[PDB]
């Protein structure tokens, strides 16, 4: 009946957008289930499995905000610290009127959606364009999803720590989830598990390097990990407590844009809610939003689907989790297929469940 329930789900939106490898797993009061679809890759015939790596993109963005909840578990930094203070290079620069907050929740004031082609990987090259960058609007009034907004507070977050950001994930936060299927740097041992990526014409695409990629869109990983990370955070109480605690900071909502409550990463709805809401909130507009803030921080807990999508030019991915009832889905594709369908997905499963 499951197999069903995915297979009526899944089977319709893969070849409707030509998706040539699809893995879903589910978490079901507290039992795995998986579903594994098509090719990893179509040039060698490798099938799809739980443990195929896919290209996650800015679903990304919830393994930084849980190493940013592990600082601030240790209180090395707070949300209402100025950016400038854990990098002394951006002292005197607009980053001492913005917070990590701000940063983390997109809310610094216009930093764009993406690095501009003329920063490179560099590491002068990113700090001098933080240090000259001015705000459009005041920090902390207008939503636009930027990479170099949380990109900059997963790279402060690691200065906070002392050690460089893919160091903190590789050394210490995979092995404290039990991740060892999740990578920002495919070894060499793992490539035969590396999907490829299909774009136009079954071009072949796997992510090149960008400034702040491993803080923004820097996760390759498995079905199977994606979803011991979904069931990290439907149990933090079940880690070791600094842990529990950084995955519990990103399930606080902050503001309110439509029917969405922002959090550290995930991004929260009230369940139920109609597809077509959930669709809206997950096909953003990609100019700013003005916030309703909460009076105080929100618990996302409860009769709520905490969500995020992720691409990168060859995969599409969608994660989402019901806390009160514990319930969690990922949905890994090798082709960057349109959000509203791969909640036309997750909703079947979901609403069937």
């Amino acid at each position: 009946r499951l197999k069903a329930l995915v297979d009526a789900a899944v089977q319709p939106v893969m070849k409707a957008n030509d998706i040539p490898g699809l893995a879903v797993a589910i978490s079901l009061k507290g039992e795995p289930h998986y579903f594994s679809y098509g090719l990893a890759s179509k040039e060698d015939g490798r099938r799809v499995t739980p443990e195929t790596l896919f290209e996650i993109g800015s679903v990304s963005k919830t393994f930084t905000a849980t190493l940013a909840g592990y600082a601030l578990a240790q209180d090395k930094m707070r949300l209402d610290d100025r950016a400038s203070q854990h990098w002394p290079a951006l002292q005197g620069s607009r980053f001492d009127g913005i917070s990590l907050l701000d940063l983390a929740t997109y809310t610094a004031g216009g930093l764009p959606l993406q690095f501009p082609d003329s920063v490179q990987k560099d590491q002068a090259q990113i700090r001098d364009y933080y240090r000259q960058w001015q705000p459009t609007y005041a920090p902390g009034s207008q939503r636009l999803y930027s990479n170099p907004s949380i990109g900059l507070f997963g790279y402060l977050a690691a200065r906070s720590l002392g050690q460089p950001f893919e160091r903190l994930m590789e050394q210490q936060l995979f092995p404290a989830l039990g991740l060892e299927q999740t990578h920002l740097d495919v070894p060499e041992a793992a490539l035969a598990q590396y999907a490829q990526g299909y774009g136009k014409d079954d071009r072949p695409l796997r992510v090149g390097p960008g400034p702040l990629d491993a803080e923004g869109y820097g996760v390759k990983t498995s079905a199977a990990d994606l979803l011991r990370f979904v069931d990290a955070n439907l149990h933090p109480e079940r880690l070791d407590r600094p842990w529990a605690q950084a995955l519990d900071a990103t399930h606080r909502g902050y503001y309110k844009v439509g029917d969405m409550t922002q959090g550290l990463g995930w991004e929260a709805y009230d369940w139920p809610i109609s597809l077509k809401r959930l669709q809206a909130g997950n096909s953003m507009a990609l100019q700013p939003h003005r916030i309703a803030r909460l009076p105080a921080p929100q618990a996302l807990e409860g009769q709520r689907l905490l969500n995020k999508t992720g691409s990168t030019n060859g995969f599409g991915a969608y994660v989402a989790f019901i806390p009160g009832r514990d319930l969690g889905l990922v949905i890994l594709a090798n082709r960057n297929y349109p959000n509203a369908e791969r909640v036309k997905i997750a909703y079947a499963i979901l609403s069937g469940l």
